[PDB]
C-alpha cells in the first residue's frame, strides 16, 4: 500500500520568509557578511501575531541552529510548539542565523561556493566570524544593548567558543539558552560514531573537500513522495531517530516531509572533518589543519588551541536529553561541571537531540521555561 498519509505540506518548498509569512507573521530578510568575506543570510520576526509591544524596543531573541541544519529548524512546525513563533508572541523581536555554508549563508564575496577555499572552515569561524558579525549586526540595527541567544547543538557550540574568547561579544549576550549542548562529543552514542572514527585521510577520500550533505532534489523526492506515504515513512522517522535518540511519539510524522525537504542544509566537508577530529579527541579545540605549518599560520602553535569552558562566563542555561546519542548526557554532565555561571539546568529524561527542536511538547517541556525565564530577565 504505502499511500500518502497527507497532502504536501506547503513549507517543503518555502525558505525561511516564505514560512513566516505563511503562518502571519511579519518576516524581514537581513544578510550579515563576516569578516572573512562570508554572507550569511539570516532572518527576522519583529513581532508576533499575539504580541506588537514595544515596537523598537522589543527585547531581542536570537536563535542559532547547529550542524548540518538552518534557521528553519526554529520555524519547522505550527506557531504555537515553534520556538521562534512563541517567542515573537511573548513579545521578542526574535531574529534566526544561518551558519556559513548552509542553505542560506553560501555565499562570499571573494570565493566561489565550487572552490575549495570556499568550504576551508569549520565552526571555529562560526564562532569567530559567522557569531561577532551577526549579533553586531542585530544590536546596532535594533538599537538594544543586549540579546538572548538561544543555541543549538553546534548552535551552541560555537556560542560557547565565542563567549568564551571574545570578552566584548560575551558582555552583549544576556542569557545563553542551550538546548543539547555540544562541547565534547568523546560519548556520543549515535551508529554515526564510527564513521567520524574513520582516519581524516578517508573521509576525505569519501566525500571530498567542499560542500557536505547539502539539500538535492532527491531529497526532495524522498521528502515528498516517501516521508508522506503510509510505512516506508518510517525510513525518514528512523533515519532521525539513529542520529538522535528514540522519542517516537513527539516527532510529528505528518510533517516528515517539511523536515527531510529542509534538512539537512549543508555545510563544508572540514566542519564535519572537525568534528571528527572531536570524537576522536574527545576534547574541546580548534581545527587541526593537518600540520604544523598551516595551524602556526592559524593559532601560532603547532596544535590547535583548545577552548575553555571554564572562561565561559555567560549566564547559561542548559536543557538536555537524557536519549540524545549526540549531546549524550555524558558530555553534557562534563560540560555543565566546568560552567562558571550555570543558572539553569533541566534534563529531559526521555528528550532525543531533535526533540529540543521539533518535539510536539517542547512548548511544556521547553519553551515556556524560556519564556519564563527570559521574561524576568
Ligand atoms: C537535527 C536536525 C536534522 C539534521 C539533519 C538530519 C538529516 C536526516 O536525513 C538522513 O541523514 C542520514 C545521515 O546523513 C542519512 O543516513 C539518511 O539517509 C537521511 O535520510
Ligand atoms: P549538532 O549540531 C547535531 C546536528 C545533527 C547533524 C547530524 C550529523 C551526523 C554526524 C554525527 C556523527 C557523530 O552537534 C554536532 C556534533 C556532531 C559531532
Ligand atoms: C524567499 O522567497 C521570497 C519570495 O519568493 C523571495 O523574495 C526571497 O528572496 C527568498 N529568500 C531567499 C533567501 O531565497
Ligand atoms: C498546538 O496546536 C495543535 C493543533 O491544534 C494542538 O494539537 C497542540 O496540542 C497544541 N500544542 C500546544 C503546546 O499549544
Ligand atoms: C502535525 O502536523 C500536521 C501537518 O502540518 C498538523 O496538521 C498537525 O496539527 C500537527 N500536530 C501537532 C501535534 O502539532
Ligand atoms: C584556555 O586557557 C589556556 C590557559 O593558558 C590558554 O592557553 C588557551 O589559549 C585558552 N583558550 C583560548 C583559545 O582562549
Amino acid at each position: 500500500a504505502f499511500g500518502k498519509l497527507h497532502p504536501t505540506n506547503p513549507e517543503v518548498t518555502m525558505n525561511i520568509s516564505q514560512m513566516i509569512t505563511y503562518w502571519g507573521y511579519p518576516a524581514e530578510e537581513y544578510e550579515v557578511v563576516t569578516e572573512d568575506g562570508y554572507i550569511l543570510g539570516i532572518d527576522r520576526i519583529p513581532y508576533g501575531r499575539k504580541n506588537s509591544e514595544n515596537i523598537g524596543r522589543r527585547p531581542v531573541a536570537f536563535l542559532q541552529h547547529g550542524l548540518l541544519a538552518s534557521a528553519t529548524n526554529w520555524i519547522s512546525n505550527l506557531p504555537n510548539n515553534s520556538l521562534a513563533f512563541i517567542l515573537a508572541d511573548a513579545g521578542y523581536d526574535v531574529w534566526l542565523g544561518n551558519s556559513r555554508g548552509n542553505t542560506w549563508a553560501r555565499r562570499n564575496l571573494y570565493y566561489s561556493p565550487d572552490s575549495v577555499e570556499f568550504w576551508a572552515f569549520s565552526f571555529d569561524e562560526m564562532a569567530k566570524y559567522d557569531l561577532p558579525a551577526t549579533i553586531d549586526f542585530i544590536l546596532k540595527k535594533t538599537g538594544q544593548d543586549k540579546l538572548h541567544y538561544v543555541g543549538h547543538s553546534q548552535g551552541t557550540t560555537i556560542g560557547f567558543i565565542a563567549f568564551s574568547t571574545n570578552p566584548k561579544l560575551a558582555k552583549r549576550i544576556k542569557t545563553f539558552y542551550a538546548l543539547a549542548p555540544v562541547a565534547t562529543v568523546k560519548y556520543t552514542e549515535t551508529l554515526i560514531n564510527k564513521l567520524m572514527l574513520v582516519p581524516s585521510f578517508l573521509f576525505k577520500l569519501i566525500f571530498g573537500n567542499k560542500i557536505f550533505y547539502p539539500h538535492h532534489f532527491f531529497d526532495q523526492f524522498l521528502a515528498t513522495e516517501v516521508c508522506s506515504r503510509e510505512t516506508v515513512d518510517l525510513l525518514c522517522s528512523n533515519a532521525l531517530f539513529i542520529i538522535c535518540g528514540f522519542d517516537t511519539m513527539n516527532l510529528n510524522m505528518s510533517r516528515l516531509d517539511v523536515y527531510l525537504s529542509h534538512n539537512p542544509a549543508g555545510t563544508s566537508v572540514q566542519n564535519v572533518l572537525h568534528w571528527s577530529q572531536a570524537v576522536k579527541s574527545g576534547k574541546f579545540q580548534a581545527f587541526d589543519w593537518g600540520s604544523p605549518v598551516q595551524n602556526m599560520m592559524h593559532y601560532h602553535q603547532s596544535m590547535p588551541p583548545y577552548y575553555n569552558l571554564t572562561d565561559m562566563h555567560v549566564p547559561i542555561a542548559v536543557w538536555n536529553g537524557g536519549n540524545d546519542l549526540l549531546a549524550d548526557p555524558h558530555d553534557v554532565d562534563l560540560l555543565l561541571s566546568k560552567l562558571p555561571n550555570l543558572i539553569y539546568h533541566r534534563k529531559i529524561p526521555p528528550y532525543n537531540h531533535l526533540d529540543f527542536i521539533w518535539a510536539m511538547d517542547a512548548p511544556q517541556a521547553v519553551y515556556n521555561e524560556i519564556v519564563s525565564m527570559m521574561g524576568t530577565d
